[PDB]
């Protein structure tokens, strides 16, 4: 029979397994599935580790998530259309859950599906090669439980390895002289390490916003964020300064493009990530900056030069979980021969139309509107449950409004489920005072 | 020549392998085409310092484990090249325990003189090495991070020089997920100043624990705790350094030891050693071993017995370092060039097994560096690598061990004689404990 390799058991790989299991329970014959995951358990980013740098096997540490992390968007925007918050939790819960609560949710769906049996944990993907002679892929992996490098042949491969794990880590003048810690956002674990300290954040996006907010919340003496082009422009607290870009450091001080300088204890590079696929040769390897429309992907998923190779979740994310579902359902239907692909020329013409639109986008609203339209096109082609994308866009609009009103209280707001219409209750504690990140403390 | 060699890495071992070939060429031999792949932007391996930790600018694991303020942990006289002396490089006597930048300068000096930088492709990560039975050649696949290109080339021989002190052994202890302080491996340690006024727990009882603890002490840590798995280090530690039996668990703030004691600690540094990790090799070529004086499956400690066109340099545990890699690289060179015909697989395994049986009996430090000295003597007797006085190096290791026992904080204040030139090292202008500036300029200057 047909054999599929699914690379990774984060949200995307979980979605890909669930997509196949959904087709099976509706009565379809599905291919043999094998999912390779280098971590010891599923959940991808959402599987928290104290580890940084390299794991116990020598593999790069995957997760970038830290203690005290909460949902940075409304949970109502990432709800599964086939497995609601109401089904999983059995009651209304607040709109910005801590990491452990969303990890519990995503695991709940695949626990229900029974798809853990397809997953080989502690197994790092080493190489994927396409064989023209057999029209099959050789997937080579390292099983760290047995310390064995082995290969198997697959008919199709679905890459679900994420793109927020391999850091973009630029050097600044004087880093070799600096007496304090220099780390990337990827390595950040515990805001308590920076209690009573002066922390410099290099960058102006989600990691700078939230790591700065955690350092503030857990008692940093001072936060400095520095921007390359434009300030973040939010209402920062009194002990948070925004500066133009870092120019250089010395033993103790950071020097900014405005000619100012001051003592800093630690530097956190919130400079984003690279798309990194060392297990792919250039015939299969996606090369892209982080963007809403990466190139060479028909419907954002099908590798145009070899359409038996698929990528899930490689777009920049406003939508996250239910985008990966729409993609996984699409990829499943292509694999199962339910969606015949057009010619390479027709695929490229379709992708180019989406690219041309992506190139014009300016505002946050234009961006989540584009991604909503993309997902609508995907769900129109499969049996993934329809959901109210314009209502989700309106929720993103409210969220963006709440961040502008007050960047420290946006998580104190509640939104309505677009799947069930359930209104989220207000949490028992305002975010700034909610020090305990535990599922037990949140659901109490 | 019509054959081509891939050398994986441009640390001391890969530099030695290039120098071995260049030495044969300047003496009038025809040598093979050489290609050396190095993922860093410059040569030196461990000795090339970086502020970076975890993953580098290209997403490759950061290689170097070296830190600010690192000095030679053995006498430089024990690692001197037999073909390129300290006297030749520096033009004067220098003290016996140079800072990192000074030994980096030295190792670079030899390959600068040799002109072998032209063979090296920097910023290039080795991804895969496969042996092809059909052509009896290796396909080496690499990622050139300068151009972001993955390409493959065919090689007749491969010499693996990628080290084994870079991929950390990082065991989890009960409660690590709860602990509110930093947890890092020795591999990630960069700057003792980060621990000034802090209580630092070191897990481990070998060189990394000794030296990282010594740096934390020197640069003003409040307290050092070192914990041992089997036996204490047993040195004369300063008053703010405690030795405990092994860590059992941690909570939010405290470390709990096997003696039933516990105390609040600010940071935990795992000084738990390293793993031999070769993700670019399939199991037919991949060395699997613990850190030891005699890793298995290596004839003369260098020739992969299942495929003797594949070689490993420097994969042994190290008393000897630079001149061991030279002895090995000269041997591998002579096998590649057909100067040393190999015995049958059965004869190679019988020779390796004799060395293994001896290795298994070793107990004392002296038995260990004596074994490694005898190993190196066997290698150098088979090639034109300049003979050097191995018993005199062993005697220097013995003096060094004696100096560490007398006073672990002042062993670096002693001087030894070059076994290559007979030059006596002068006393440094500053005692180690007060020598806060690690720069080559500060070390080679005359002012204290
Ligand atoms: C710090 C951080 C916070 C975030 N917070 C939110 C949030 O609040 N809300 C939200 O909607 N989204 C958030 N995201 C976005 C995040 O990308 C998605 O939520 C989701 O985790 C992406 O799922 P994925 O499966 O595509 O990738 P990942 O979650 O990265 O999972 C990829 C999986 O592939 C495995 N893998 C990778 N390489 C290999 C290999 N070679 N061999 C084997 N296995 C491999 C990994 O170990 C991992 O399990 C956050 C991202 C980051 C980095
Ligand atoms: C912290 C520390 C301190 C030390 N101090 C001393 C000392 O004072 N005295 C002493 O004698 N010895 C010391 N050593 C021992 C050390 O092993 C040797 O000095 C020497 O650096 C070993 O050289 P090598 O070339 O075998 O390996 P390395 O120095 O580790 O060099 C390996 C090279 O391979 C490259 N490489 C690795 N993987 C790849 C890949 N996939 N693709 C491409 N290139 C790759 C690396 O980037 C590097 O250039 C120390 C070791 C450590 C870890
Ligand atoms: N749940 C949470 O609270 C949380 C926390 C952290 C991250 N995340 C998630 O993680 C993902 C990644 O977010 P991210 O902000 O890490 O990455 P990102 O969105 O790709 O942000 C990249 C940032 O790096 C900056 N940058 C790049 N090079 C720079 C340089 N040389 N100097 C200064 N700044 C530089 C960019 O500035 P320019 O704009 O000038 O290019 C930009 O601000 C997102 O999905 C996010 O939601 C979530
Ligand atoms: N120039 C310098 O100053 C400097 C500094 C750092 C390192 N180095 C070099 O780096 C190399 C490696 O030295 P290293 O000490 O890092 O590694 P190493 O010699 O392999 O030592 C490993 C240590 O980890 C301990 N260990 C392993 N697992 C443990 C566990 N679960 N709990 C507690 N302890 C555990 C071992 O204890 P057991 O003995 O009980 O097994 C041993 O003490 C050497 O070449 C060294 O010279 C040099
Ligand atoms: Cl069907
Ligand atoms: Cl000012």
């Amino acid at each position: 029979a047909t054999r599929i390799a699914i690379l990774g058991a984060g949200p995307s790989g979980m979605a890909q397994l669930r997509a196949f299991q959904s087709a099976q329970e509706k009565g379809a014959e599905i291919p043999e599935l094998v999912c390779f995951e280098k971590q010891a358990d599923w959940g991808g980013q959402w599987n928290y580790t104290w580890r940084t740098g390299l794991d116990e096997n020598g593999e790069p540490v995957h997760s970038s998530m830290y203690r005290y992390l909460w949902s940075n968007g409304p949970k109502e925007c990432l709800e599964f259309a086939d497995y609601t918050f109401d089904e999983h939790f059995g009651k209304p819960i607040p709109s910005y859950p801590p990491r452990e609560v969303l990890w519990d949710y995503i695991k709940g769906r695949v626990e229900k599906a029974g798809v853990r049996k397809y997953i080989r944990f502690n197994t790092a993907v080493r190489h994927v090669e396409f064989n023209e002679d057999t029209q099959t892929f050789t997937v080579t992996v390292q099983d760290h439980t047995t310390d064995t490098i082995y290969s198997e042949e697959f008919d199709y491969v679905v890459c679900c390895t994420g793109h927020f794990s391999t850091p973009y880590v630029p050097e600044f003048e004087g880093f070799e002289k600096f007496g304090g810690r220099i780390l990337h956002a990827h390595d950040f674990r515990d805001a308590l390490e920076f209690k009573g300290k002066t922390v410099l954040l290099v960058g102006s996006s989600y990691s700078a916003e939230d790591i700065g907010s955690q350092c503030y919340k857990y008692g940093a003496k001072k936060v400095i964020s520095c921007y390359r082009t434009a300030p973040m422009g939010y209402d920062w607290p009194e002990n948070w300064d925004e500066r133009p870009n870092l120019v250089r450091v010395d033993g103790e001080n950071a020097y900014f493009a405005d000619g100012s300088s001051e003592k800093v204890d630690a530097i956190i590079l919130c400079t984003g990530y690279i798309h990194h696929f060392p297990f792919l040769n250039d015939d299969l390897r996606l090369v892209t900056d982080n963007r809403l429309w990466p190139p060479n992907l028909y419907k954002g998923v099908v590798w145009e030069d070899n359409p038996k190779f698929f990528y899930i979740g490689m777009q920049d994310q406003w939508y996250s979980f239910n985008m990966f579902d729409a993609q996984a359902w699409y990829a499943r239907d292509v694999i199962m021969g339910r969606i015949p692909l057009p010619s390479k020329e027709e695929m490229k013409a379709d992708s180019q139309a989406w690219r041309e639109r992506e190139e014009t986008l300016k505002t946050d609203e234009e961006m989540y509107d584009f991604q909503g339209d993309y997902i609508q096109d995907l769900i129109d082609m499969t049996d993934y449950p329809s959901f109210d994308i314009p209502a989700v866009n309106k929720t993103f609009k409210e969220w963006k409004h709440h961040k502008k009103e007050n960047i420290m209280t946006f998580r104190d707001h509640s939104y309505r489920s677009l799947m069930t219409g359930t209104m989220a209750p207000k949490h028992h504690t305002p975010w700034i005072d909610a020090l305990d990140d535990s599922l037990e403390a949140f659901l109490s």
